[PDB]
C-alpha cells in the first residue's frame, strides 16, 4: 500500500509495557528512533518500577518490526509497514523449555507522528531459582534467523522460531516463541512468500543511569527471496 512512505526518515518511538510474572509486577517505558531505510533500532529502555524480576534479555523481542529494511525486490513482502498507520496487532507466545512462558499482545501503531509500541505481559509457572526469575542468563543477545509465513485465513502472518539465551553457567536456555500479526484497519494488507529476517542486537549501558534499564542497537533485515 501507501504506508511504507511514512518509513522514509528516522522516526521516533515509544514503548511501554505492563508485566506480570508469577505475580511479579512490573512496568517499562522505552524511547528512541528507528531508521527503516537501514534497518537500524536505537532505544533506551527503562524499569520505571525498579528493578526488573526477569533479565533485560528475554524481553528483547516483546520489546516494531516495521522498521526492517526490506529490499527493494522484495517491497511486495513487507507486511508490517503496509498496516500502517492504522497498525496491527503482535500476539506471542515465549515458551522457556523446564521453565515458564510468556503471553503478550501487543498493538503498534502511529500515534500522531510517533511509533508507539504497547505491550500487556504475563509471564506464568516460572520457578523461583529458575534462569530467569533467578537472574542467571547473560547480558547479550545472540544473531538469528525467524522465517515468515503468512496466514491466508487470519489476513495477516505467522512466524515460529527458537531463541537461545546464553546461561552464566556455560548452557544454554531455549525460549521458543509463536508469532502471530493481524491487522488493526480494513485496509490493503500485502500477504508475503516464505522468507526470513535476519537480526542482530547490541546490548550496553549508559553510565549516567541509575535506573535498572538497557540500551539496545538493532538490526532487522528482510532476506529469503530468490532475485534474478
Amino acid at each position: 500500500s501507501k504506508g511504507e512512505e511514512l518509513f522514509t526518515g528516522v522516526v521516533p518511538i515509544l514503548v511501554e509495557l505492563d508485566g506480570d510474572v508469577n505475580g511479579h509486577k512490573f512496568s517499562v517505558r522505552g524511547e528512541g528512533e528507528g531508521d527503516a531505510t537501514n534497518g537500524k533500532l536505537t532505544l533506551k529502555f527503562i524499569c520505571t518500577t525498579g528493578k526488573l524480576p526477569v533479565p533485560w534479555p528475554t524481553l528483547v523481542t516483546t520489546l516494531v518490526l516495521c522498521f526492517a529494511r526490506y529490499p527493494d525486490h522484495m517491497k511486495q513482502h513487507d507486511f508490517f509497514k503496509s498496516a500502517m498507520p492504522e497498525g496491527y496487532v503482535q500476539e506471542r507466545t515465549i515458551s522457556f523449555k523446564d521453565d515458564g512462558y510468556y503471553k503478550t499482545r501487543a498493538e503498534v501503531k502511529f500515534e500522531g507522528d510517533t511509533l508507539v509500541n504497547r505491550i500487556e505481559l504475563k509471564g506464568i509457572d516460572f520457578k523461583e531459582d529458575g534462569n530467569i526469575l533467578g537472574h542467571k542468563l547473560e547480558y547479550n543477545f545472540n544473531s538469528h534467523n525467524a522465517y515468515i509465513t503468512a496466514d491466508k485465513q487470519k489476513n495477516g502472518i505467522k512466524s515460529n522460531w527458537k531463541i537461545r539465551h546464553n546461561v552464566e553457567d556455560g548452557s544454554v536456555q531455549l525460549a521458543d516463541h509463536y508469532q502471530q500479526n493481524t491487522p488493526i484497519g480494513d485496509g490493503p494488507v500485502l500477504l508475503p512468500d516464505n522468507h526470513y529476517l535476519s537480526t542482530q542486537n547490541a546490548l550496553s549501558k549508559d553510565p549516567n543511569e541509575k535506573r535498572d534499564h538497557m540500551v539496545l542497537l538493532e538490526f532487522v533485515t528482510a532476506a529469503g527471496i530468490t532475485l534474478g
